[PDB]
């Protein structure tokens, strides 16, 4: 029994209108508004949603939702967490329905990040993805889940223990002149969660979303430049996942990492002291002032 | 040890002559009459038969025959069922020979549906399938077994427990505005058995048979229309298996679901609130008045 | 730990000169004479040999040599046989060297057939196979071992227990109007050993050797016809392995089954009541007077 | 938990300048000098290095570095070695940093060869391999590690026990008229370590490095001939790995075996009494005066 | 008979030392100096050279060398040019040897650009490409020739007539708000020559060289940024060839266009009014101040 | 209409017994003796023969036999040769039958080498190739014909004109420090005929035969070394065809070039000044004292 993907994430925001325009125009995500007073959804694929956007918010992560294959794996992982001393709560039907899942449990990772484990997402096969702007392609999701994030941790060894229990694999992959960053995978995506020991004002450092087409990544980069949105780290290729990516500001102040061409996760641990090219610092103050080239 | 396919099914009918004409002309199945006073066979492939048609009957399912790989799996599953508290009977040679199998056991699922577990079907490699009408292609069988059915259940959780013990995987896949339907697989066929909590006059709701060719599905649909046979649900594509199918009346009053292009089963649970298109209700009273589009 | 192929076989013969001419001209095997007074070898591939031909003999099987992957599997299987009550003898270096293997043990199957289990065959990569007559192709060996045989058994259930312990899988595959024949596999070859309950004057009923090319099978058949050698069963295709084969007399009186186009073994048990075509009886008295078509 | 590749090796040399010229001109390896007073590095691929060359040395092997997938396998193998009675030392951060690995332990094989087990090599993805002379291709490394070696052993059975514990598989593959040589694999490379019982003045008999291109192997052979460097064994093809190789003197007196076209390791043990062609003795005194053709 | 590739080009430069450092460090080309007083060579592949760099020069193009398949095509094209009224000179052996070709003719295109047509380039298969800095990959050459250029033309219709006679195909592909640019191909490279009506101080506007690997393109871009070399047009993707490219200053003042992922030429004419993304103007004065996004 | 392969060759020899042993043991060719007093045949494949060996001979080439597709191409090429001023003779049935072809014409190339053009070779599909020694593989023939040769020419331009008329393509490919050698192809074999201006005592310089397997080439090389047969040029790889080959003496004094891994012919002319590696001179006096490395 193990987590198999980053299924969904919840964020809260102070400016929902800015977020709708940002998500659609700058990224190509689809806005779905179900008429709820306090939230809307962002789509990437056939799932009803991948991101829940809550308003009256704190401009930060609200929860990560990690999928397991089914009820037997849900029950086994729950018991594993209990046996290891972690505190979990199995949610009732109302709470599961709020997330639009068949089964749901809530806990917190060792860094304080609200963590949900679920099975049975709602897939709207009748409602194909329709991007918020014209796209050459689509997003890479499927068995790789929605993307990845770096989140704050206060104790890297304890974080690693928790994510290992959940079925993730990975360790320190960068020693940057020394800062150490750890990257963990639960499927073919090179990593789904990553972290280090750096102090951080927010739970969320960045969210990476992956395009199928280089043309969409480039156009997104151009949208950031034309609209004069801060780029924290310039275009570059990571040594671990081999993806072409950049990092730009969101209206909430944490970063989005649009990217293209991520490689398959490997179980064999290796480490690097820098990236392949690029990812030079441009705008500062976003929690990623590392020297990568 | 696990069930690996829906190997055969037995039905009983009040009008065997109507069933011969229906099976051959409307569906393209092959009638095999071995001169027995009380039954004949329907073929789909090289197996001696896939369906036994008993006459002097009740116009309903008589038994489902689930295959295991061999004697060791047969013996292991038998003991598993006994240990879990289910009542089984290991059949003698005469009874096994009646079904034309090397080993046979009989039991009943929690909904009262007679359930057989066997190994070693008779394959007539010398006698290739010869359809009851001209076909462009053939049927999809092989590792996927003969097809799938929905059968009546009175306790969904108990049904799920039983089929899980037998090696099936699956859960609720549709929440239709709320009706919940569960679908379970034991091989690459998207599902082989499915059920929900709806009251039903018959054990059998429908049997799905899959053509290799769209042209045969379309011609079958045309045969139903031309002969003015009730179509309960119109052409459409299911969100789970992605197959193009419709549902038509059989002479016994339960439905046949001829189809084409079923997708591979997945172990990762998801659910839907509707189909991709179609499957609108036409004729009523057949136990499937759900809103799928 | 399991047997992985029929590695070699030993036979003894009354007329070694006739056997050399037969093996080369009629079958295309390669004769290798190492100058030993009491034996010579037959080759099929890069192995030093696949068949040892002893002279001053009884015109029957002397031993079957079953390969395991290595020493750990050899030791594990030896202990398994001991624990189950079978009598084995681990051979010393001289005896292992006689067979040209790294490790050797000797036992007897429940029908009295001398049975050897070994690891580490001698492969003469420096000495490519050179057939005893011109061939269009070569033999099918590799992961499938040298071929298959039917051998005499006195207790089918005990035979099955023994071969199952050794890692073989399979059961009754033919019910011929009733005679039952069992076929067991230990690799991709449809079967490597088979048996039934019929009385037999010899340990060996037949040995099947498989050509890569239909042209070589046909030419071999023609050689039997032209030289007026008894054909016991005519050309035909088996329902289990789908191979085109015939059965002809050897100088020792047991049969050779030259063949072509054998299918991959399947773990799922099925049975047949006849072959696909052919295999009609021609010459009688060879222990295979079954009705296969 | 098992060793997955020969990750690195350390050697010590009396003439570092001769080694730089040899490695670059004769073999095409890349010299990397980090300004350390007592060592330099040789590269083959993206790894920071594959060979450490220590100076003020003994012209022999200093250590073999065997990789495991990650920390869990490192910890499991360490405990396995302890439980079996072997003496290991888990290294501190300074020592791990010396080797540029995330975790390191040191021990000695039963023949006295210093043996290191590590996880997390440093990969310089920013610094692609740049050969020390023009090459048509590159080296075969990746999942196959850097190459293979024969090292001295005093007790073959004890050596085999040790490498088996580490996850290697293999046994005697040559009986050369009798000398027995054992070859063990831990990945797809036909073998990564090999040994026999012959007396040897040095720990290291030879190191084999594999080119992707035959043209580079041939040019290397020509470089040895033109520069009048001793060739111990002439061009030939091995019966086990099917590679085209020759053996030439290094400035340290042990042999390099440049090669091309190695086959995939097999778990099924076989043995040979000679090679496919070539590998005739030319220069003597290098510890490989065997008759291979 | 037709031109099949841009085989070589000659340039002349005022600062050969700056060009050596630029070509090697910034681009990864290989410098080959044959000891000639007035020139050196740049390599990209197995050809003896692709670019001749003459010194005591004008910082501009000296000649384009267009390859034909062999002598029959050389002779046919020569006669075609003569028959159409163009002035050509068939070169003697000394002149052909200067270019290291088997046959050579010299002419001038309608814009005054010295144009050479040749067959039989010198290929140094013994001397594999060795880049002037470490590269992840190599260059795209082969059937696509060395790259492409834009050169000055004074009469677009006459230029088109000339290149059409030589076997090129293509027409106006961009109408940029109106400036019209024409692009012509002679092989699978999307184009090998292009031109428009804009006034130009130099014969050569830019030369495009294509990497096999995105990582090398990105590293080259980084080298331009780090060394503060003018980038005329920023990273972007062309609508015609779909390549990712940027344009940077050379020491001669004309531009290099390093790129990656060019698409196959198409014979069906289409046109665009802008690029896919990027190629925004940065540094001005380089003859490409067009609005492409 | 064009020649499509080197179909057969005739040689005459002073020592037929030495030639039988040489061809079989040293090369693996098959000797076929039809009981004719003055000749025997050598086979490589299903053709009745590829080489006719005449005795009472001159130890040189007697004729090259070039195949055309059929009668229409035979008639067209005959008329082409006549129209161009060459002297041909269309052979009668007896003469065609001597060569075992359906149609035959005889002429002489400009260097005096007897040249035959034919259609309709005799293929003995009933008699598969059986090599004169054990082989790992077979020969490369099929659409590539039997091999290639260098033959004497007195006027290279006239030779080129003749072979061009016959449908061959090619030109000078080596300028060896200056000696120029021309190589011409008529199918996918890199070349089938080659020549230069060097004086030669014999019509035939060498015949190249190509193995499918490197192992057979290496074993052949070893046979030459062990039997102390002159090797004129050592193992090496040609820059044009990329084949691994060496050149050894035949009993007739001209050379055989056994080889492996020839590349596909290219229509685009290029030239080289040396080989990739090897082909160093060993034994002299065989008409190939060129410097190739
Ligand atoms: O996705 C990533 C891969 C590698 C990284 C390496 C260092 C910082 C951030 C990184 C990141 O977001
Ligand atoms: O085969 C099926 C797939 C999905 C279904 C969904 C809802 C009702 C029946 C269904 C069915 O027969
Ligand atoms: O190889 C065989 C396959 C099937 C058989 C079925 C019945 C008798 C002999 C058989 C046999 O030798
Ligand atoms: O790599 C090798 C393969 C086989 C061998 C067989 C005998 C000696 C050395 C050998 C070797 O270095
Ligand atoms: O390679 C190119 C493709 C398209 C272009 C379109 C407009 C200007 C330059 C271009 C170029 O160099
Ligand atoms: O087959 C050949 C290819 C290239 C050659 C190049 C120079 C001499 C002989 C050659 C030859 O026999
Ligand atoms: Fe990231
Ligand atoms: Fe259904
Ligand atoms: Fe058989
Ligand atoms: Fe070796
Ligand atoms: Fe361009
Ligand atoms: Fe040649
Ligand atoms: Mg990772
Ligand atoms: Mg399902
Ligand atoms: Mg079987
Ligand atoms: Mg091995
Ligand atoms: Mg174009
Ligand atoms: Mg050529």
């Amino acid at each position: 029994a193990a987590v198999i993907e980053l299924g969904y994430m919840g964020i809260s925001v102070k400016d929902p209108d800015a977020w709708k325009s940002f998500a659609t125009d700058m990224l190509g995500l689809q806005v779905l508004d179900e008429g709820e007073k306090d939230r809307f959804y962002l789509r990437m694929d056939y799932w009803h949603h991948r991101i829940v956007v809550h308003h009256n918010g704190q401009d930060d992560l609200e929860y990560l939702g990690w999928r397991v294959a089914g009820k037997p794996e849900f029950e086994a992982l729950g018991q594993k967490l209990i046996d290891a001393g972690y505190k979990i709560r199995i949610c009732d039907k109302v709470e599961a329905q709020e997330r639009m899942v068949l089964g749901l449990m809530k806990t917190e990772d060792p860094g304080g990040n609200p963590t949900e484990i679920f099975w049975g997402p709602r897939i709207d096969m009748s409602n194909p993805f329709h991007p918020g702007r014209p796209l050459h392609g689509k997003f890479v999701t499927g068995d790789q889940g929605l993307g990845h994030c770096i989140v704050r941790q206060t104790d890297v060894a304890e974080a690693h223990k928790f994510y290992s229990l959940l079925g993730f694999r990975g360790d320190v992959e960068y020693r940057i002149p020394t800062a150490e960053l750890s990257f963990m995978h639960c499927n073919a995506r090179d990593h789904s969660i990553a972290f280090g020991a750096m102090p951080a004002a927010k739970r969320l450092n960045h969210l990476m979303l992956e395009y199928t087409h280089m043309e969409d990544l480039g156009y997104t980069h151009q949208q950031f430049v034309k609209n004069e949105i801060d780029i924290a780290l310039q275009l570059g290729i990571h040594a671990n996942d081999k993806a072409l990516t950049f990092y730009g500001a969101t209206p909430s102040g944490w970063l989005i990492e649009p990217g293209w061409r991520g490689a398959t996760a490997i179980d064999e641990a290796e480490y690097y002291v820098g990236d392949i090219f690029g990812h030079g610092v441009e705008a500062t103050g976003y929690g990623l002032d590392v020297k990568l080239s």
